[PDB]
């Protein structure tokens, strides 16, 4: 019975980081308490100044990643401030019943609610807003993120041997549908409500204007690149709440990958490219063996390089000539 | 030798139901006999009165699901009445040889044929019409369904333990390509033949005008919702003969899923969203634990809510506060 | 240490063939040496005379398949003749570090370089050109192929039992983005450089004008059909460096399939249709049981029959009435 369990309180952190947590643990089940506050805002999503009338959990795309263990109960307080214009809610794919909790968390601006559900299944799961009649709009405008439910004894390989990560990053990939006017320029809307009708028209074409990691072209590049060192294992959590994507690490691999994102299933190894189904979150482990700047992208290379679905990981350490060596540098042909 | 085996005769039923059958069985192999009659007809596919010049097996989209056991022989009589305008045939993905049987079942209006093949592989398999030179048109106009070949000893989990369903539903998802005229309204064609050239032009854009379960927007919603009770296991058979989709049960999961649809492979568990490749049928088991109305949809939410790829399952029984509880209902913020 | 190993030299062959190689082998690791020469050229890609300003490894789309064993080192010499206009390089998904080798193989026209990397992971892996700032263009214009890294003891089934192929074919599937002018005809460009800006515009729509196997509509059909005999096992290597596809053998199956293409993972059996993620190569084994002409295609049937993604395999041998029999030929209805 959940009433008798100890309660713990978790402080969320902004993507691409993930809040401190244990993997394998000796702890018994808890009611883990989180709070998120919805923020509607206009956001600049590319280098040329295009805006999106956006909607977010906790001010970021994606929302923050919530982490518990299998057997825990998630208890979320969802706050919709009066400064917002729209009603909202939350649908946890990791939860059982009531349209993922959507039916029990309908909050108008100035309202809040508290949902509890049992995280009885391990994996990365999408959570997203789902107000009746406007579900796709809320999702594609930015209202999604990941619940990671770790097995109580940590991750396991196909033979039941222990797996771990030394650092976790969360990447949300957003297919955006920004309208254009008669002049072929992207439209800038004074309010969220005014963007709706034009946006639905773009949505129905099924062609994104932009596809971005973490809310904007270049969000995870240059100074905002992910980081690691040779010998460190990274978990890359990839969520896509609306559309398929195909993650790849250039110069790397998915050492162990759960592309459907459910940890009770054996992972696949040595992947070049994996597949996240629209409406899901997946997870890949990789241990870096070479230093340098890696690209982490959607391997529809148009979607990556033209439309925005690409980032970087800057990796420190010592080059390894056994794994790779320039035998003869570029030089004239004999 | 198939000539020495007992023959049985099966009466098909309309989707979303599936005809009575055994899962695990003590029976030896049989020649199982079915008959289907092709019906070309104009069908209303949405709420605003849009029509499709459709083609069907047995008058429905999808065609009915045929169920046998591994080692059985399927013996289909395919009837093409003289009231039809086009030639037709059938390609069983579950069969070996002759383009799935297409080469041996070419039937002009007023003709019929009888095909036999050995169902030597377990799984859900697409069957579809495939006349030379017009294959995509016949498929996207509605001529597909599922052959389910159960293992003789029933479904099994990754550890070889028994799995079962208490009820089976079949869902066919149809990407439609309805042309529009200069006024931006959908075209209404007097005959099947007249729809062809305009439709091929829409097809080549790769953008469906509509994507529907079972032949129309809302076919599996409201009064036509699927049904179940808490404690019952449902098999959800999902076919898509032309285009990828990503099934999800809102507030539920795929407890055991064969997304490529082939039962000799271990299923995956705890899926939020699975993937049916265009040209295949997949299958998911789920045991309901909460009552209420669930949505079962393609989790490209545009494809679902805007274009039509969504239905409902109405589930009876007792709410379970351990799995989910509204701790604090929506109420003003402190 | 790679310097102490024996060097071997391999002569590449044109797709759809694959160069002679061993599967299971008693040989220890080698440094296997290959050379490829880039050729930019205009190519006719369909029946109506449409051209593509193409870019290739070794004059073909796809490039040739390179085959080694796990533990070998690949040592490629990449030649960019002075007759080419653009700089190029190579990114091996099978390699670790330096953006797959791209950073160490930047070659202007008239230059060459030699890369070595350790093929420490078994599977089929994409290789492709990846010049900074122009990656998608080089890829979609034809610069990709497959590195197959076989396990030293050959392929294995889920229970660790031996698998083999008697013949291997390599199929590269290319989503092309050919621009049109104001008259609705495809544009013909005098040079590679001139095609760029118009092509990027088509790319950004995400709608291919054509999707072809091995560089052109019908490349693997009629006289250029693949061949086999009843009782022979074929390996079908399928690469797609930019966009998803869904291979299917009409009248056949994937007997054992590694759709993510990584041989240390158990294969799936009895597949009707499998899924190659954009940015990957997959592999399927099939043993023919019936003679006749099979179609091997992308089972988005529009992509196959309308846009070009389909070929044929002509199979010799004796028909098998147990697997399939025309019980009653097409004939009038009673
Ligand atoms: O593997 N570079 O897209
Ligand atoms: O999980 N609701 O799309
Ligand atoms: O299975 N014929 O597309
Ligand atoms: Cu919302
Ligand atoms: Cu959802
Ligand atoms: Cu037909
Ligand atoms: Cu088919
Ligand atoms: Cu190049
Ligand atoms: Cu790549
Ligand atoms: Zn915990
Ligand atoms: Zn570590
Ligand atoms: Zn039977
Ligand atoms: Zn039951
Ligand atoms: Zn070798
Ligand atoms: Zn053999």
């Amino acid at each position: 019975d959940a009433d008798k369990l100890p309660h713990t309180k978790v402080t969320l952190v902004a993507p691409p980081q993930v809040h401190p947590h244990e993997q394998a643990t000796k702890s018994g089940p808890k009611v883990v308490e989180f709070t998120m506050t919805i923020e509607e805002k206009k956001m600049v999503i590319d280098d040329k100044g295009t805006t999106l009338q956006a909607m977010t959990f906790n001010g970021s795309m994606p929302g923050p990643t919530l982490v518990v263990h299998e057997g825990d109960y998630v208890q979320l307080t969802l706050v919709n401030p009066a400064t917002n214009a729209m009603p909202h809610n939350v649908d946890f794919h990791g939860a059982t019943g009531a349209l993922g909790g959507a039916k029990l968390t309908n909050v108008n601006p100035g309202e809040q609610a508290t949902l509890r559900f049992k995280a009885d299944r391990s994996g990365t799961f999408v959570y997203h807003c789902a107000p009746e009649g406007m579900v796709p709009w809320h999702v594609v405008s930015g209202m999604s993120g990941t619940l990671m439910v770790l097995p109580r004894d940590g991750l396991k390989d196909p033979q039941g041997k222990p797996l771990h990560y030394d650092r976790a990053y969360t990447i949300g990939e957003f297919d955006l549908y920004i309208p254009k006017g008669p002049d072929g320029k992207y439209k800038d809307y004074a309010t969220l409500a005014e963007s709706y009708g034009d946006t639905v028209q773009v949505m129905r074409t099924l062609t994104p204007s932009h596809i971005v990691f973490n809310g904007k072209v270049g969000a995870l590049t240059g100074a905002n690149a992910l980081t690691a060192k040779v010998g460190e294992t990274v978990l890359l959590i990839h969520s896509q709440a609306n559309r398929d994507t195909r993650p790849h690490l250039i110069g790397g691999h998915g050492d162990w990958v759960w592309e459907t994102g459910k940890f009770a299933n054996p992972p696949q190894r040595d992947l070049e490219t994996w597949f996240i189904r629209g409406g899901s979150a997946g997870a890949a482990l990789y241990t870096f063996k070479q230093p340098g700047v890696y690209a982490y992208l959607n391997h529809n290379l148009i979607e990556a390089f033209e439309l925005g679905a690409a980032g970087q990981i800057k990796v420190e350490g010592k080059w390894n000539d056994d794994l790779m060596k320039q035998i003869k540098a570029p030089a004239p042909i004999p």
